[PDB]
């Protein structure tokens, strides 16, 4: 009966799958940014704009792949704490067949 | 005992999740691809190179983009998998639950 455990550990699976869910969306509003400032970039490029002109938008466009990449590193962290509740969710499961 | 179910499910889940962990870093090695890619931008920008050849590079980095974006979506979609999965494994100990 106290095997309650995995309806709890379901419980947080559920919601931070969700949050990965979430997660993703803002991962692809992040790289949706990115698509606007490199087509600018083209235009910037296709004008002869400056140097100036150029590496200031270059400079805001690497600072926005850290930022991707930062989101993404802490969305594999979750998603690890999510393999780690599954890896206990089908230990309880097998302590509970084990049962006549 | 049916709810065998449970169990099967969980092998899912745990094999999909870490299909979603290889998904990720295989997207860390594609944004990786774009902090190469934009820091030879950023060169060609200081040397003062032609058109064609930013041209060239940029058109690359949005290709890139582009095959980055179609991956987080696809990783999207199985964590909507996994998602389903949770819920269905939640249904089966809530009716579990419902026993004397």
């Amino acid at each position: 009966t106290e095997i309650r455990e995995l309806e709890r550990s379901l419980r947080l699976q559920l919601v931070l799958a969700i949050f990965l869910l979430a997660l993703l969306i803002v991962l692809l509003w992040l790289l949706q940014q990115l698509k606007e400032l490199l087509r600018e970039l083209e235009r910037l490029q296709r004008e002869g704009s400056s140097d100036e002109d150029v590496r200031e938008l270059l400079r805001e466009i690497k600072e926005l792949v850290e930022n991707i990449v930062y989101l993404v590193i802490i969305i594999m962290v979750l998603v690890l704490v999510i393999i780690a509740l599954a890896v206990t969710q089908k230990y309880l499961v097998e302590e509970l067949k084990r049962q006549d």
